């Protein structure tokens, strides 16, 4: 019984190389590092959908068509004002993909070029989806795309009402890319479940990020927050650890069914984190690290690009509902890239079994005397 | 590589077992054609989510839990107002579940009993949206569900504007039984990939619908009755069927993953069809497809499905062919309620698995200049 479906290949891709015992993550052969440092997220996301690196022009008039997609219709934006303020994030977002769904015309066509066309609109749109959720949140009014600016830059403006410094925005834009793609995991696993139904994108994508939301998976996010924040202090961290080992729980932003090594995700970003911290967050983390290692590094638990995220998330301005959104906001892109090859390369129903233990022949007894 | 997860076993299950081979179908150890004849909906979803059949008590207070549960909130009725009508019923449902979610204050409690009560209130008003969609669909308002009909003759009461006689909430009934549960189909599977992340039941179960709306799964019903339409009389339909293999094209209706067996519900079903049918050409045509077909493709393993027959007592209840699946939903959301809380019980491990990598290593960053 292949539980949790470890060590199962049950396709090809040539998208996403991960050496879980190195630690190494490539985006069609490209090191995440490399891009992290020199990529942006729109380049980043031409490559995963297109297969490899724009040419100047590509890039550019690629990056013009995902900005002027990035305005959500007038029907969305008004049913997003009685959407439950106080829902969260991810199902916020979830619904609205949904919804955003049933705007479209011919949303049931995924023909090759509808998926990608589609897939520009939802790549494009996420941020300002969850930009809006957050403006909504704080009792303000959804900001309109600026086109002018790049993704990360208008994801932040949109998000915070100003437009970022040119730091903040590659900072943003940073961890997009690291977010972007990361082969078969829960949520590209779960979108490619559902497309393999030949359903549509946006109930493939509706189901990523129904996935994307557990704790498990991308809500650890958030769940390394609420960590940080229930320590408190630096200085409580390493009993904190200790009794949370102690009552055999786990911690948060550790460990990962591939890495049986530090992420190379959270090493980047552990970079990023420790230089928004030069601080209470950070100093907690790398006691949280310290100490929790000590017992989960020797099992191949180590942190994942989830332990080191929020400190960065939280610096651009968001409150810790929202880091798993911003997740989604770059994961698309690997989603609709892993649909589409999914579509070309394989494109097989998913249908597997189980291991039957229950009964047979169980009687059905006449309802007054049982 | 386990292309389509074929043979691949990731999970150990008490809730359906499926004999492919022979065509035998059990929930919870009973075959399916003893509660497609005795259950109804809600024991047979009592059956799904606690593993035995109910006490006569049991079933009484759990059929009236499930009644007061039918109705949706007005919000959400609002919400619906403005669904846009040309949509998609199942992205009419995806959108419903996903919006009913958000109004839960407890959304993401997915502790064993919240599953259980948050999973009978989805249960309840699955029947209510596709209902209220179904009405929204002709311009028409939704109805309020009745506690005094059974979940089947109150789906078909809020569906059609009118309580369905006793024959056809029977009809339902057994069709809603029949389509109640199924194994690790890959709306069940794709709600256990999203529920094993521990997201939200709604989550879970949205991603169950969106799986559902592929025309791979839960389609063919629709299918089978354009091929029954095209076929147009039971006078073409040996010719049709000849030309249809030397075409070397598919039969809608016939052929499962695992069915290498006339599908057990199949079997129900054609007994309740041939109810309907006593608009016999419909039936009629269908038998003889059966037949001319099965006569090549029963010995490659292949026979008629549960789609086979369903469109036909479906749309005697009232159905056009877009709402099939979405009625599919209303009795497979108890499985997928089902399979939740057995996952979590059972198992409830990250499904994460992986692909083979046939794509190229340590490609370097060229330049934007240079590329
Ligand atoms: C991601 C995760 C689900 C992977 O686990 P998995 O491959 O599915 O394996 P299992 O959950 O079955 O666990 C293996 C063992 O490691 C232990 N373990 C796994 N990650 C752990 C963590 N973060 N804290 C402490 N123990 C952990 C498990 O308790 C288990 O114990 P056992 O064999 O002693 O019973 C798991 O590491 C986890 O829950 N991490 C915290 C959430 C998180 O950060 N997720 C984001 C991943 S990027
Ligand atoms: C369910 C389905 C996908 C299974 O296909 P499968 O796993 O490839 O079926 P088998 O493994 O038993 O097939 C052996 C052969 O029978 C052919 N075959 C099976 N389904 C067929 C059908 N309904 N009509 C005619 N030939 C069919 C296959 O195409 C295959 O081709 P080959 O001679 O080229 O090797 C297929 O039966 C189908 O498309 N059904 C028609 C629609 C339908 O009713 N399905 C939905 C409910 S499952």
């Amino acid at each position: 019984v292949a539980r949790g479906l470890e060590g199962v290949l049950f396709t090809e891709s040539r998208m996403c190389y991960i050496d879980g015992q190195q630690g190494k993550l490539y985006y069609y052969g490209i090191p995440i590092q490399e891009l992290a440092e020199k990529s942006s997220f729109e380049e980043t996301t031409f490559l995963l959908l297109h297969g490899r690196l724009p040419r100047r022009q590509e890039l550019e008039e690629f990056s013009a068509a995902l900005a002027r997609r990035r305005a959500l219709p007038a029907h969305l934006l008004e049913s997003f004002k009685r959407y439950p303020v106080s829902a969260h994030p991810m199902s916020f977002l979830r619904t609205a993909v949904s919804e955003f769904g049933m705007l479209d015309p011919t949303e049931g066509d995924i023909s090759r070029e509808a998926l990608y066309e589609k897939g520009l609109d939802l790549i494009a749109k996420f941020a300002t989806i969850v930009a809006a959720n957050k403006r909504l949140k704080e009792g303000k009014e959804p900001i309109p795309p600026r086109e002018d600016l790049s993704h990360a830059a208008n994801f932040l403006y949109m998000a915070n009402g100003v437009e970022p410094s040119p730091e903040q925005a590659r900072l943003m834009d940073a961890a997009l890319i690291l977010h972007a793609e990361h082969g078969f995991n829960a949520s590209t696993f779960t979108a490619i479940a559902a497309f393999s139904t030949e359903t549509d994108l946006y109930s493939a994508i509706t189901a990523a990020v129904a996935s994307l939301k557990g704790p498990r998976h991308g809500g650890a996010n958030e769940a390394v927050m609420r960590m940080i924040q229930e320590i408190g202090t630096p200085e409580r961290a390493r009993e904190w650890v200790r009794e949370k080992l102690a009552k055999k729980e786990r911690i948060m932003g550790m460990g990962h069914r591939v890495y049986k090594a530090f992420d190379p995700r959270a090493g980047v970003l552990e970079k990023l984190a420790r230089l928004v911290a030069e601080s209470k967050e950070y100093q907690i983390l790398k006691i949280v690290e310290e100490e929790a290692g000590k017992v989960l590094n020797p099992r191949g638990i180590y942190p994942n690009v989830d332990f080191y995220s929020g400190v960065v998330y939280s610096d651009l301005g968001f409150s810790l509902e929202f880091f798993t959104p911003i997740f989604a906001v770059a994961r698309i892109s690997g989603w609709v890239g892993h649909i589409l090859e999914y579509q070309e390369l394989d494109n097989r129903l998913l249908r597997p079994g189980a291991k039957y233990v229950g009964e047979l022949d169980v009687p059905y007894v006449p309802l007054e005397a049982r």
